[PDB]
DNA sequence: GCTACAAAAGGGCA
DNA sequence: TGCCCTTTTGTAGC
């Protein structure tokens, strides 16, 4: 499952709900103490809950989006929260086709990266200019994943909407990664 | 407290 | 149109 013997941590999720049916924003704004709007600003009520710490993004539409949970069940244990808030308010507020839609993860190599060398062997897949970012950006086409590395070892990968594809992403560069090894 | 990246949802505006 | 808007999170040099 793991040959390198590293398991990326999982660091944040981001999913959505249909809560199938249309909200009033304002007067969600207003019943709740846990919730901010500005529509001149932007379209949703953004509300947060303590645990799983989560900020959700909730739309005239019913729809909602919820982010910053560590694991996909935390994810969707969050949504359902905020759905059961928004039915305390009044609303008739459902569940419909709950969707993980980004999961993002990171770990640590332990050893230094030769940027600029990596790049340059993986130039169809690299994005590198230290001057605007220190890292290099590296879009991986299977998975289809974007993995950011930078000379500490540290790598964030993200896009995957399955952790698998978290995981292989990473297995794929692993190699790479040692190849490339800052001596 | 910006550079960079992924992703969703919506109003607004070239 | 599509591209911002907003939110989250890791990373790191400015």
């Amino acid at each position: 499952k793991h040959p390198s013997g590293i398991v990326p941590t999982l660091q944040n999720i981001v999913s959505t709900v249909n809560l199938d049916c249309k909200l009033d924003l304002k007067a969600i704004a207003l019943q709740a103490r846990n919730a901010e709007y500005n529509p001149k600003r932007f379209a949703a009520v953004i509300m947060r809950i303590r645990e799983p710490k989560t900020t959700a993004l909730i739309f005239a539409s019913g729809k909602m989006v919820c982010t910053g949970a560590k694991s996909e069940d935390f994810s969707k244990m969050a949504a359902r929260k905020y759905a059961r808030i928004v039915q305390k308010l009044g609303f008739p507020a459902k569940f419909k086709d709950f969707k993980i839609q980004n999961i993002v993860g990171s770990c640590d190599v332990k050893f230094p990266i030769r940027l600029e060398g990596l790049a340059y062997s993986h130039a169809a897949f690299s994005s590198y200019e230290p001057e605007l970012f220190p890292g290099l950006i590296y879009r991986m086409k299977v998975p289809k994943i974007v993995l950011l590395i930078f000379v500490s070892g540290k790598i964030v990968i993200t896009g995957a909407k399955m952790r698998d594809e978290t995981y292989k992403a990473f297995e794929n560069i692993y190699p790479v990664l040692s190849e490339f090894r800052k001596i």
